């Protein structure tokens, strides 16, 4: 089994204890380490923080400790206007400029592959990005006539029924991607007026309407769509979404008046790190949709949709299950990696947590 583990360029500016550097991370914890993310300037791959390339080389060294591993770099993100990469695709000439610059980049810092995080694909973008994946592709295969391990070609996909529809030709750049990740994660908080949780395992007959808003449907679409389960690759969060009650209302559809208040260290308003929701349930009241498999807790007048340790082993059994490559992890440095936050002496409690369940049968 795969286990694909995301780290974050800014989580080095955190406040003390949230600071988080490569070299936090466990070498023998997952079997890709993705560094997010990667700029393109002049339609050319680029770094993005100043201290880039050293945080490249450290990350890299990790594989000095475990041969096995393998990081790629990850292009794009949330903070990325998809707009730029429409213009970039949809021109065959800056679309093989950017191709070209890749692999020497890669070879330079030790990466040993791409991930393509598109945020997201519009209609009129289905084409192109077929396009890009074919050609960036077809690129790697030629680079490692040289002798080289040839380079790994990955992406983050949405879960999003609609949005899968929208912009992606899934049957066919499965057939080019080494493996995919589907953002399984994003269903909910989304600017909606409601409480609900982002990462449910299962639809949960209880008001059966965002039917297609849950980790189940979204694997299952994909698998008919045409992608091979031994190329997917199911997302699971560590983090957890936060939302400012309306009303006194605890329950399933109560309303909100905005996202949650800001998180010690993570300082985003509607995020909370793993290890800051270890610090925040003390003193709340914690609670489990039955029917999704996933919990949530409430102090005052803040509500958390989050996953723990048994949420995320459940997710693991269930991809386990549906025979899929493996699990992604977004992100190293949301989980309690230094192991000080959340109780038990570990480090990485939810990522250790899904890597148990994948070693056994
Ligand atoms: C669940 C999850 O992980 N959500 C993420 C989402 O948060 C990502 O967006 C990120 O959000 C945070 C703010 O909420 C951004 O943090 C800032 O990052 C920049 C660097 O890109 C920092 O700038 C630097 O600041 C330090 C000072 O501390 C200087 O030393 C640096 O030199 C300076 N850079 C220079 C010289 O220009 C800044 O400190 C951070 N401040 C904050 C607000 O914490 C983070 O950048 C941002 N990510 C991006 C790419 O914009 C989102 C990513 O797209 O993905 C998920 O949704
Ligand atoms: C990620 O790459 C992006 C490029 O694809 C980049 O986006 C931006 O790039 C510049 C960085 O802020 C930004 O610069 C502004 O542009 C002016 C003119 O283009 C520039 O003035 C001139 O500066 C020198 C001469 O002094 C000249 O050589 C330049 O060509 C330029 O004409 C302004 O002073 C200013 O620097 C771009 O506007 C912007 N482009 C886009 C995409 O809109 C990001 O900065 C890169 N990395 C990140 C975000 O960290």
């Amino acid at each position: 089994y795969k286990l694909i583990c995301y780290y974050t360029s800014w989580s080095q500016y955190r406040e003390g204890d949230g600071s988080c550097f490569p070299d936090a991370i466990d070498p023998f914890l997952c079997t890709h380490v993705i560094y997010s993310f990667a700029n393109i300037s002049n339609n050319e791959i680029d770094t993005w923080e100043w201290n880039d390339v050293t945080l490249y080389d450290t990350l890299n060294t990790l594989k000095n400790r475990n041969p096995k591993l393998k990081t790629l770099l990850s292009v794009g993100g949330w903070n990325f206007g998809p707009e730029r990469f429409s213009a970039i695709a949809s021109k065959t000439q800056s679309r093989r400029t950017f191709i070209k610059s890749v692999p020497p980049f890669l070879r330079t810092h030790g990466f040993d592959g791409l991930d393509l995080a598109w945020l997201y694909p519009g209609r009129r973008d289905k084409r192109h990005l077929t396009t890009l994946v074919k050609e960036m592709k077809a690129e790697f295969i030629r680079e490692a006539q040289a002798g080289t391990e040839q380079l790994l070609l990955s992406a983050a996909v949405s879960a999003g029924k609609i949005a899968i529809d929208r912009g992606y030709d899934i049957a066919q750049i499965s057939r080019h991607l080494d493996f995919i990740s589907l953002l399984t994660y994003d269903f909910h908080g989304a600017w909606r007026q409601t409480v609900g949780h982002h990462s449910p395992l299962f639809a949960g007959n209880e008001d059966a309407s965002s039917r297609f808003s849950n980790a189940d449907y979204a694997v299952s679409y994909m698998l008919r769509l045409g992608a091979p389960a031994n190329k997917l690759v199911m997302g699971i969060p560590t983090f957890g979404r936060s939302f400012t009650l309306a009303s006194s209302k605890t329950d399933v559809g109560a309303p909100v008046s905005g996202p949650g208040v800001p998180g010690r260290f993570t300082k985003e308003k509607g995020i909370l790190a793993y290890y800051e929701i270890c610090d925040f349930l003390h003193g709340a009241t914690t609670h489990r949709f039955r029917d999704q498999q996933v919990p949530y807790a409430t102090k005052g007048n803040q509500w958390v949709a989050y996953d723990d340790q048994e949420s995320v082993k459940n997710k693991a059994r269930y991809l386990k299950n549906r025979q899929l490559a493996g699990a992604m992890v977004w992100a190293l440095d949301l989980d309690d990696f230094r192991g000080t936050f959340c109780g038990q002496n570990l480090t990485f409690p939810l990522t250790s947590a899904v890597k148990d369940v994948l070693a056994e049968v």
